[PDB]
């Protein structure tokens, strides 16, 4: 049907219906007669699958043999979600694969419904994660990445009597055609033990070994056949474990618990045992086998000419002291080699400035689970405050500032720290928080190695970004311009000369009503709720955070309420405000927020008087499958997190691509945005980060805010009262004191400025040609922000290698 | 090669070639340049798997047509061994996979020896299931089996210092390729809970849920393309169960521990909560299962016209209160035509009548795990007992013997009481097993009701226990009288027409020869050990325990020691003594029983007065495979338990297929075995059953046999001493004083007749032409001891269906 899917040739789609007919009796060994939708869809899986291998074991023979320097990501989390469409993509199957479907009398699109979010993350740094590896196969680098297959992802969300409830996510009940068990490749992780000191080095003894299995799964490129792999470790206990008998047997759990579970945090801190062993877990058996592929290419020198390791945030933060630990105690080299190998080969991404975010870990856990690191840990410490006394002598408060060791009630060692440290390359996530970093957090070290600082602004694939989830507008993109710009987005600027061209605008703003109208159709379906798809679909979807100013949002939504209730006979531009996001589970505040949320739904959507033109709906389990669904519809990007917090931001770059409109403060990568579009063509409002500094000096008193806007004091005395709770009228009373008394995050002080351009928006969305005019002008400017882009620059910036857009041979 | 193995067709060796070749690329993702052996076996497992699927498909359907009565056959023991194998034998495919590896450079013989045992079993009642499933195929019976899917079956063992250690079987770690999970008929199975009284019947309340998911496994017949399957459950947890977060989420082994592990107990009880638990799951999930296939062919009248159920021993025994609690509780039966239904469609095979085999379930554990099949079961014993006295008035202890309920310190429920009430037929084992189930343990039952009681004697498949495992000699049968032996094993009485055969004298001793060699390498490959093959190959495999009397063997291997000792220059007829088998963990006599047949062997085999003329043995992890590699190996056959122990046997049956003779009691099958084939063809020694009976009534006094056998008295000196544990010299004291004071089985009673009869065993040994002769006479009447046999009589005299030995249509 639509050019960018591909060719449906008669022998192409021949093949396809005779594999997937042989797979539906070989391979699930069902008939027609019986078969339901799920066995379809894993006949489907099975049959593209097949056309992966070739060229998975092609790319990995051609990286043997051409002995490439190779790229390691390491990080805990990988947000993947489903595999089915993103893989016909990639391969240009798309439409042949609907072909041989329908001539079987299947809908594909009913099928690709069935598979499971692969949901190995929390929200963002996951997610870039995912698109990184997307592109680093689009760009024919020699690239792994490394984490923990965790047999439970992020949670399910349900919401009963307006409350989140969690779910495990068993991910795996009806298994995982994508991956591969390697249970031959299977190596050892030690635990606990002590330190011996002999003659000649250090000794690690007396520990308990846990068994690192790993799954590969993979990562195809876009339509260049480069197939890399996602290696993930799966914890299996030995055979002689705890080895009365039938205890023993069962007590094997407690060393598989440490790929059970995600922790479901998103920017935020917790210090459990359990995670300390997964972090260890991943590191200790992925240098492992970074090591053996190295030695079947004694000499280590050249070790950071063939291997890059990149550190996602701090989590894998321990491979800096165990490469020193493997270096030093097994491969006898002396300290100062060690120490430039790794230095050389480690570079460190940091997301996040948010104190309670950033991995501070007690050295009594150290001491007891990894004393051997602890060790190297101090070694490293000591080395490093001699060099910062020799540049800054007498500087003693510098020496406290940049140790590793952290003292207090409690010794704790700041990961960080150790990541700058023991790393060539450190870098934030756009231009702003980069800035923040030398001029904040990291100004000492900033000061004393300044060449080791950088930014690398994040992006996004347009593969399952615009392709995958909106083929729509990636078919009136190509009608004009062709279709290079899915692997070369700056191609989007073409799209300029378009502007005042009226088929254009009309293509345009057709293929987002589609949109809307699926959608629209889609929560009836799934959810039994009636949205009016002409109204402005104002959207805001992301984890639910503090920082992140949902309750900025929500006051919004209720002064909108309360100007209808006044002047209920006056025009106002209808809207369907939906806002979803998870909230970690013991994360109270963030709870009561989605509880808040409901609650306002509860009371606008049933008042007759609003009718449909205020509709406020919650958007139950956001995830990536979701994203893809509601992205494309929205009119409205929300993007509001108070100046200086949010890092970057991806969801942002996701909306400009897809035709919606930003609403937001200059934070993070919104800066970014708005310089390509320009200013004129965004909805900045709010403090930036200097106004934010100005009132932390003078001191933030949110009671002045109230006294002074007639509006907002109206719906605090709403929210007390119990307006929105009236069978527990105190219910939104934590919510209250903290707006009023201990708001870090500042929503009252852009509360009127954030009104004020709300209106602007509504005025703009009332002239659906000079929005749409607008939309063209974003959609053009969104280049930048391809993760294509972002991995061209930490390829020849950090990681000294060159991308290719060849062809490997088919 | 050999005919029996099969035709190796051009067509058919060019099609295994290219499949093989495709799963290699395709399912394992491997090429021919990094593929390992374990590679190679994956490859050929999916390539002859492949040729089930159709014939699998083909049968369910055959049986949804045709709606035959259908017998499911409950047990929590399935020792089934390798597959590969049995699987190629089955469909006439050994010759042609043969040469197809061949052509690819590969011996399939090593291959087959990759795959793992399924262990999923202790011993003769786990592998009796296994080889009934193959014949209930061969049969043409619509038979299912069900059971438990365990994590870890019986554990392997390893000798560290002379004893016993304990590691787990995780016959799982790299996949089984002829199981496919069906997650989509998983069910649900309750726990715990109250019951409360409505106005209409009983509601059980306020349960813990845990699912069953099933995984099947495909159970071809002999040459018929029939394919029944094996449906194994294993435990889930639900994904709400127990829902900080993380801890809900790591809680969910606590339900799926009830699938983890086999409990390793052979004819012996242990009452542990875990294990009932297993008990319940297997069969709440399968009797759903079973009415769920029967609602889709109201009218349970029709339902044991449809349905057989088989109890293996009493371990599924709850099938019965759980199929009236279904019925009255859910179908809303009256109780009188629930039970008459019950009754019809339930029978008991019982398995053993040492009393600490016995399943009593304390009262306790049955109210607080099953507080509504605790009600179920009062209610029937009740009903029971007034059948009771109205026909035995007055007879108070009768009702006391006969009750389902035992009083005590501890009440408990006498399982095998509710089996027989519950059942319309009950049987033993072997002829001599039955009637001492009517005489003894159950004879107030037998009173009672005497149409139910029966004999079906044991039998063994001779799929694997003849034509696999020894094909050397299923060749030279197959020349004299063609094949249609395999599959009616009664025909091999036709080889008495060839006892004074010249050549057939040769080849039948030829093939022993050639196994001895075989075998004789085996050792010395993996195990380091020289053995002569010209010796006597003298062989007790089983499990350990004292009924089985491994300690009489072990006292006949140090008089024959003491004997060349004392007189080192007289020739004897040299013997390789070898026992194998696994001790339960927690049973310390049966561990120092595996530590002195080690210390035996340390002395003998180092002795150099001796020589090669007795050498001593213990074969670790005896198991299914290794039986497959000794037996056709064995000259001498050990069955030499306690008369009136050992139910059946099967071992016995093993020997007596593979040409090895038989050294026995008249106990269990043993009798049948020697009344087949004539009692002059057997060496039978010692105390009968009514001998047992006899000494019991006087009273066993083993210092009598002590004080008046000087050859007896020497070893119990030689063991109190130290001699066989200088360094430890009391370490079998405890062996010694329960030889001498509390030995339930009477090892000394049957030393005399027992080393008498071994001198016979010696002298017929120097005469090869004779000593061929007898075992000819033997393999020629070992025709009864077909499973087919054992099956046929199921179907016609249990179950009301007729087998059948024509084909499916291909
Ligand atoms: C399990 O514990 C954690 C999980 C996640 C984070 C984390 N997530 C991000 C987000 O990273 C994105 C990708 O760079 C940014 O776009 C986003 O601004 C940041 O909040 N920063 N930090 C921190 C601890
Ligand atoms: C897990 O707990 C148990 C496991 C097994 C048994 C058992 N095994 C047999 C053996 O059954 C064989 C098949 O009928 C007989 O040949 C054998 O004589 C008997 O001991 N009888 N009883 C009992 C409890
Ligand atoms: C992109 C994405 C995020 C990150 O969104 P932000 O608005 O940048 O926080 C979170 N979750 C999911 C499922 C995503 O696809
Ligand atoms: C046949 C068999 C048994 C039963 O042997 P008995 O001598 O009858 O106890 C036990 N274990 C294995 C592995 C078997 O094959």
């Amino acid at each position: 049907q639509i050019s960018v899917r591909g060719l449906a040739g008669v022998e192409n789609v021949t093949e396809l219906k005779k594999n997937f007919n042989r797979h539906l009796h070989f391979t699930l060994v069902k008939d027609r007669n019986v078969a339901t939708p799920r066995d379809y869809y894993f006949a489907l899986a099975h049959t593209v699958r097949d056309h992966l291998v070739g060229r998975w074991i092609r790319t990995q023979q051609h990286y043997y043999e051409k002995d490439p320097k190779r790229i390691y990501y390491l990080s805990l989390e990988f947000y993947m979600g489903r595999t089915l469409q993103n893989t016909m993509v990639n391969l240009a199957l798309e439409n042949a694969c609907d072909e041989a479907t329908y001539q079987l009398g299947l809908d594909m699109e009913e099928l690709e419904e069935i598979e499971e979010d692969a949901g190995l993350g929390n929200g963002g740094l996951g997610r870039l994660a995912a698109c990184f590896l997307d592109s680093m196969a689009t760009l024919g680098l020699a690239a792994y990445g490394y984490g923990i297959r965790y047999e439970f992802g992020i949670f399910n969300q349900k919401i009963c009597g307006g409350w989140q409830m969690e779910e495990a996510d068993d991910w795996l009940r009806y298994g995982n055609p994508w991956e591969k068990a390697r249970p031959e490749f299977t190596l050892p992780v030690h635990f606990y033990g002590r330190v011996e000191h002999t003659s000649q080095g250090a000794k690690w003894v007396d520990t308990q070994v846990v068994l690192a299995m790993p799954y590969d799964t993979p990562v195809p490129g876009y339509r260049n056949n480069v197939v890399n792999t996602m290696r993930l470790w799966s914890a299996k206990a030995p055979n002689d474990f705890n080895l009365g008998y039938i205890q023993a047997v069962l007590d094997r759990n407690l060393a598989e618990n440490i790929s059970r579970v995600l922790y479901p945090n998103d920017n935020f801190f917790e210090g459990k045992e359990l995670r300390l062993k997964q972090e260890y877990f991943v590191v200790a058996a992925t240098l492992q086998d970074i090591i053996r592929r190295f030695k079947s290419s004694t000499n280590f020198d050249a070790f950071p000419d063939k291997v890059a390791i990149q550190l996602n945030d701090t989590h894998p933060s321990l491979a800096i002291p165990e490469l020193m630990r493997v270096l030093v105690d097994l491969e006898r080299l002396d300290w100062d080699k060690a120490w430039e190998v790794t230095v050389k080969t480690c570079a460190y991404t940091n997301h996040t400035v948010l104190p309670e975010a950033l991995e501070r870990w007690p050295v009594h856990l150290l001491e007891t689970l990894l004393p051997r690191h602890l060790q190297i840990i101090y070694e490293i410490n000591q080395r490093f405050l001699n060099r910062v006394a020799a540049a800054f002598p007498g500087d003693v408060d510098r020496l406290r500032r940049m140790s590793l060791v952290e003292e207090g009630a409690v010794k704790r060692i700041n990961m960080a720290h150790l990541c700058i440290a023991g790393s060539h390359a450190v870098n934030g996530v756009a231009r702003i928080h980069s800035e923040i970093l030398k001029k904040t957090i990291f100004k000492d070290f900033y000061e004393l190695e300044p060449h080791k600082f950088q930014n690398k602004t994040n992006g996004i694939t347009p593969r399952r970004w615009l392709v995958l989830c909106n083929p729509g507008l990636a078919e009136i993109i190509a009608e004009r311009i062709g279709e290079e710009y899915i692997s070369d987005l700056d191609q989007l600027r073409k799209l300029l000369s378009y502007v005042d061209d009226e088929a254009f605008i009309r293509d345009v703003a057709k293929v987002k009503q589609e949109n809307k109208l699926k959608f629209a159709a889609y929560l009836e379906r799934e959810y039994k709720v009636h949205i009016n798809p002409n109204s402005l679909f104002d959207v805001q979807v992301k984890r639910i955070h503090e920082y992140k100013r949902q309750l900025l949002n929500c006051l919004h939504v209720i002064t909108l309420y309360n100007r209808i209730k006044k002047e209920p006979n006056k025009f106002v531009v209808p809207r369907t405000v939906m806002i979803g996001g998870k909230a970690a589970p013991g994360y109270h505040m963030a709870k009561m927020i989605i509880k808040l949320i409901t609650a306002i739904g509860d009371v606008v959507n049933h008042d007759p008087v609003v009718g449909d033109r205020l509709r406020v709906i919650f958007l139950e389990n956001y995830r990536v499958s979701l994203a893809e669904k509601v992205i494309p519809a929205a009119d409205l990007s929300e993007q509001i997190s108070t100046a200086g917090t949010e890092a970057s931001g991806t969801g942002n770059m996701k909306f400009m691509l897809n035709g919606a409109l930003t609403i937001g403060t200059m934070d993070g990568a919104n800066v970014e945005m708005a310089e390509e579009a320009g200013e004129e063509n965004f909805f900045i409002f709010g403090m930036r980060v200097e106004d934010v500094d100005r009132l932390d000096q003078r001191g933030y008193n949110a009671q002045e805010y109230y006294d002074r806007i007639p509006e907002l004091r109206q719906i605090i005395e709403q929210l007390s009262s119990g307006f929105f709770s009236p069978k527990q009228p105190d219910l939104f009373k934590d919510i209250v004191n903290m707006l009023m008394h201990h708001d870090r995050f500042k929503v009252f002080a852009d509360y009127e400025e954030y009104v004020k351009c709300q209106e602007r928006v509504s005025a703009l969305y009332k002239n659906p040609r000079e929005w749409t005019r607008m939309v063209i002008r974003n959609i053009a400017t969104s280049g930048k922000f391809s993760s294509d882009r972002t991995i061209a620059q930490y390829a020849r910036e950090i990681w000294g290698v060159e991308p290719s857009r060849q062809r490997l041979p088919a």
